[PDB]
């Protein structure tokens, strides 16, 4: 089956993958840049291989070097995590052509869902609701209804002009949409399940900051409908592994915007409310096993929240690399801490600024939120700036407390 | 209701209580010795009061000083944790007589279950199974059956002699008994529930090292019988709050040995498999509220394990006080860390050697155990010795892996 896995990633997700591997008794190979020799998962891995200098282009995006690490270690499979090469279909195609198991979908499915329109077209074929959309551009614009996007457009006298400018360089635009996303798994035995949903509406410049599960207001009827549509979409497109269908959500209707064909950063909130270990299921599915449970086995229990703790200034958002002179991580009941950072670790400049995901669970949304506030108050990261103050502002916001804030809300509030 | 609580304890349990209080919006008063000014919960508390010098007798056992801290802060209630004064009926009696709510049972119930025989006699009256037991001492010894305890006794020709010697300074003695204990809650509304059981058989000199829940081999039928007997015992004796009935368990039968009338050190494993927050329920019950769920709401799900991490040499067990120069605590899915220790903290000589409880959860006992082994491998406590190597030996023991080892097993193995 799978005996040895190359972890083609870094930071917290690399550690998350290492932990799943070690639980399953799978040997690990940590590929790393010269800058990441002191990463926690590297220090814990069974074998390590330096694949290039610091810049990502020369290391974690270095397809030949990663494949070569698999070859020389005699690895069976490669787990790409999220970001980097995880949704690069040329990488997947090359991993397979080279005799290794890619822990993810097939190259062809990646490429299909990797392209804006082809994705939307496969979803519309599948019965998943998409956004109303695509000179007879005035007629189309008209039927869809303004506002629109080509550059946004709030009226028709600007349409023509806009068209010529958006080119050189159409989804109905919604203004009370939440970001609501459905987690799925599909296996090589023809099964596909949905694992409730997540609300990830708290965003800055389209980067998520806080996520939660289940999504407030979503009844189980509605969950069952949209979730069943996503599972069937999985079967229809021959999906394999973990994936997420992202939707805009408004006045009770869902509208597809993207499928991430990989594990999600915020997968832990789903784990907390369903009891499923999503990374272990990725590994088992890649080994050829069936999903370890059936749809009827899944029931949402309680509520979970996640704060992405970043090394950055909490108002300017400029990165804050440097030595963590002291770390104190929170704990206790209903507190989960997913992080590679340790006291004495130096956060480097070369990559993203995420240093930890703090995840809480409670019987109710209210309990999960209070537990997050208390856990954040206990957390100490000395030596660098973090966005903890931003989290604290969000968590005490009366509208967030009420629930249901839209995807534009954070930027409006600040 | 309860607006301000004096936390009459220290170390990890004091932090556990502070976390529950803060979730409920209850103000905290940390009473502490001069040696404990840098305890995490002290640093997090709303108010602090130094109640004496380092020795416990002069501080955490100082009844007048603790009561005085409640008076001057205008506190409503006192939570005694475990150990120290928590089962001191004179303390409880004085807390009540002085106008504060004791978070625990009434003084009279403490005293009743505080005495060896009176406890056993109330249990036998209650229908809880006790151990067969109490010159017509040969006749009694005979009916009970050797071996016996007065000094253990394996035959009758020694009985007489033994009797005279055990005096100046009788439970059937069992030799394949496990330690199996039932968690209960009882409220001021006449309700009493049982929260499955824990197996705490891995012990050295009658001090627990590793605990787990549920107990291997215990079917739900058996759980329901012994648990219902314990709940009814609660009502019959007018119990209030959290408590544990400890049993010896053998060839399918239970035998009562002690009731701890307070929260248990190893309460977290029960929290993990039932979803109940036992300390929050203590606080709510003390405020006069009902238990927040009914018996039918409780269902064991999965399996949990706890390792008591102590600052001591892992073979000699001599304490290892000193500065923790570096701490790295484990995390991820199914890992819970309950500890007051932080990088730079100095573990003092004056108290017990517990510095952390590492708790894991999994869908099966096998998963909980592997997760514990991996979490222990990630844990770093630099500057002092710990018993982590002992935990590692226990967890990989083939008999522990099989499950069901008795209370003498650890000392035999070493």
């Amino acid at each position: 089956m799978l005996e040895k896995v190359v972890i083609a990633n870094r930071g917290e997700i690399a550690l998350r993958i290492l932990r799943a591997c070690k639980e399953l008794g799978i040997k690990t190979v940590a590929v790393h840049s010269t800058a990441d020799r002191d990463l926690k998962h590297v220090l814990l891995a069974d074998e390590t291989i330096c694949i290039g200098p610091a810049p990502s282009a020369k290391s974690y995006l270095n397809i030949p070097a990663i494949i070569a690490a698999a070859e020389v270690t005699g690895a069976d499979a490669i787990h790409p995590g999220y970001g980097f090469l995880s949704e690069n279909a040329d990488f997947a195609e090359q991993v397979e052509r080279s005799g290794f198991t890619f822990i993810g979908p097939t190259a062809d499915v990646i490429r299909l869902m990797g392209d804006k329109v082809s994705a939307i077209k496969a979803m519309k074929k599948a019965g998943v609701p998409c956004v109303p959309g695509s000179a007879k551009n005035k007629e189309i614009a008209k039927r869809i209804g303004y506002p629109i996007i080509i550059r946004v457009v709030r009226s028709e006298d600007a349409l023509e002009e806009s068209i010529a400018m958006t080119k050189a360089e159409m989804e109905k635009y919604l203004e009370n949409p939440r970001h609501v996303e459905i987690q799925v798994l599909a296996d090589t035995h023809g099964n596909a399940v949905y694992l409730a949903e997540r609300d990830c509406s708290m965003q800055r410049r389209h980067q998520k900051v806080v996520e939660e599960a289940p999504a407030p207001g979503i009844t189980e009827e509605v969950r069952r409908d949209i979730g069943s549509r996503c599972a069937n979409a999985c079967v229809e497109i021959g999906y394999r592994g973990a994936g997420t269908f992202e939707f805009l959500y408004e006045n009770g209707e869902f509208y597809f915007i993207e499928m991430n064909t990989r594990i999600q950063v915020e997968h832990p909130v789903t784990e907390m409310i369903t009891g499923v270990d999503l990374v272990k299921e990725q590994l088992r599915i890649a080994a050829g096993l069936p999903i370890s449970f059936k749809q009827e086995d899944i029931k949402v229990k309680g509520h979970a929240m996640e704060c992405r703790i970043n090394a950055e200034d909490p108002k300017t958002f400029l990165p804050s690399p440097g030595k963590v002179n002291h770390l104190h991580s929170p704990g206790g009941l209903g507190v989960r801490w997913d992080s590679h950072v340790y006291g004495g670790y130096t956060v480097p400049p070369h990559y993203d600024s995420m240093i930890a995901k703090l995840i809480t669970y409670g019987d109710t949304r209210e309990v999960a939120i209070r537990r997050m506030q208390n856990a954040l108050s206990e957390t100490i990261i000395d030596g660098i700036k973090t966005n903890i103050p931003l989290h604290e502002l969000i968590l005490e916001d009366e509208n967030f407390q009420k629930g249901g804030t839209n995807i534009h809300y954070l930027e409006k509030k600040l």
